[PDB]
């Protein structure tokens, strides 16, 4: 009964928006937060854990699956559904970002070739291949293949990264829609580029929706600019995009630039922070994130969080995660990473639900307040 | 209603027995498998996938708790099982052991003292100091506190720890009794030493037996001397013991050493071997165990084992474990681990089911058969 890709507003408040993306697996509340599972692995978190915190939605990497265990030989072994055993829908990046971020780089305008990080044995990405990739995956939401190009980037380098973008942003609609069962089961998103610059957004946002996308990306963020100027490119850039189709913030991020870019329109997020940070020892709580290595959790009997609703905060206490962490212990990185996503998943609710009473001001202002008390 | 200690046995066969022993916390059968808890974790395992595996009873280790994160830490904390979040009984060895494997160590007739082999931090340890620790921890099972003798053993050097650990056998009797929350609500074990030596063991018994104690554990085995060696000291050493009694094993085993071992009447075991080698990508099956790393499981879509009940093989391929543990993530630690620790519980299940039935010297022999065939 359900369709390929739906996305419906249910409420608005100001820029703010809520409601859901039905797609054949499943149905995704947003604004949503979606959890990275890099290598087909949300890191020490099992598939029914990562659902059981919340998440409708989570994330894989293509550049890391093609690499390991690769992307034919998931194909084989049924997708990577079957291979990690999440049913519900995952969204793929196009693995240019980690392309120029993490392989030994030739580019050129047909695609790039590259040296493994972890072997140094030769690949190639290109627009085809990588809609080909995510196909192999059985990937749900395709993000189109770009051209990332570094931080900070001069306007002439912007330009040009931004203008083969849009014409690799064609060519990856072009090979999207050869695939039959791709193009009837799964969506694709096409990404915004052009960094600070207002006029190079605009002429992304026009060549994106002139092609025409399931939805639409910010990308070029969340890569060195701050806070402060990432709220003003989005102030300009959402905008931009179509308003009946989601829009997506990638690779973002700290919980008060989620709720900031929720005012500005954004609806998907994703971000390695609430995984990565709580192997770290980091833990996010309402009143601002806390190290639990730190000392002062020695002999602290109260959970992580005293209003978190997650099983960890239910069961274990700061002492004892405060312990597991010190001693490098595979739970202590378990039940961190389980609280942190569930604080983000608490967060995308509160967020919701606050947008649906009409009352998503005052809760930012709220979060904030105490959030940065800390 | 529940009785401080009752060991009772069911059935017989041969050597072999099966049975329950009945604590406060709960009902251990016999013959019991107990995962080891280190430093109050099962490593990689949640308590409550632990006891999802069939576990009855954990093991903690007192030398690494007195370190980290400390025994009057862990009393003002409420205890190991509040801390920890396992609720059913819980041994605790002795500590003796490690110290002498592990730490710094000068050693009289009083006690030990050594430095932590983690910062060098200088400690003690008695008769009468591991009793306490093993109270401030909450310890369901208290082993007596005892003298390790390197492998191998020459007779002088064996007798003269066996000598001791009998006049510390004594105090540790004795020091538990004194105190009155510990000798209401807990069991102690005595240890019998004497290494390969028949007539030391025999000494070892008679002063054990004198003394009283809850239940006997075999001392000074699984320490370089190979399975038949092992095994021809188990043929004259459990009879020594107490019919009536639980026999203990410490620190066994191999799948094989624990079958062989009930059939030479031991009704209890400990080993890192399931968590430890999961960790490390072997994994048990009824077939011999397997390395997941090789490369013939690369595109193998069947669980870990063909018969095995557990969550992982219910849910993931060989496959996909390979991938995961190729790649260092920790959910192929966690999947391993839990695989492995039900792997343990399946084999004292079929253990105790075939003595029940008076068919167990027929289980041993197919279970052989099978396992070495590989
Ligand atoms: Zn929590
Ligand atoms: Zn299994």
């Amino acid at each position: 009964d359900r369709p390929r890709f739906s996305f419906s507003i249910a409420a608005r408040e100001g820029k703010a928006r809520t409601g859901t993306i039905e797609m054949k697996r499943g149905v995704i509340r947003t604004p949503a937060f979606m959890p990275v599972g890099t290598a087909a692995t949300v890191k020490a978190l099992k598939p029914e854990t990562v659902r059981a915190t919340g998440a409708d939605i989570i994330l894989g990497n293509t550049y890391h699956l093609m690499l390991r265990p690769g992307a034919e030989r998931i194909a084989k072994l049924c997708g990577l559904h079957s291979f990690m055993g999440w049913d519900r829908p995952i969204l793929t990046d196009s693995g240019g970002y980690q392309v120029m971020s993490l392989s030994s780089l030739k580019q050129s305008e047909e695609g790039v070739t590259f040296k493994s990080h972890l072997d140094g044995s030769r690949h190639m990405l290109s627009p085809e291949r990588s809609i080909e990739i995510q196909h192999l995956l059985g990937s749900d939401i395709v993000m189109a293949f770009d051209e990332s190009t570094p931080y900070p980037a001069t306007p002439s380098r912007a330009a040009s990264s931004m203008e083969r973008s849009m014409r690799w942003a064609k060519r990856s609609r072009d090979a999207f829609d050869s695939r039959k069962e791709q193009a009837e089961n799964a969506a694709l998103f096409g990404i915004q580029q052009g960094s600070v610059f207002e006029n190079l957004r605009q002429q992304s946002a026009d060549a994106l929706a002139e092609i025409g996308f399931d939805g639409y990306a910010v990308g070029g963020l969340a890569v060195g600019e701050g806070q402060d100027e990432m709220f003003r490119v989005l102030d300009f850039s959402v905008p931009m995009l179509p308003d009946d189709k989601p829009h997506y913030l990638m690779g973002v991020g700290k919980p008060d630039d989620i709720v900031g870019a929720v005012e500005r329109g954004i609806d998907m997020f994703d971000s390695v922070l609430p995984t990565r940070s709580g192997r770290n020892g980091q833990a996010f709580t309402w009143d601002g994130p806390i190290n639990i290595r730190n000392a002062r959790f020695s002999e602290d009997l109260k959970p992580l969080d005293s209003e978190c609703h997650c099983a960890v905060c239910q069961k274990w206490s700061r002492a004892y995660i405060h312990h597991l962490i010190r001693a490098g212990e595979i739970l202590g990185a378990m039940l961190m990473t389980e609280h942190n996503i569930a604080f983000y998943q608490q967060l995308m609710q509160k967020i919701r639900d606050s947008i649906s009473e009409g009352r998503f001001s005052q809760f930012a202002q709220d979060f904030r307040a105490r959030y940065f008390a800390r």
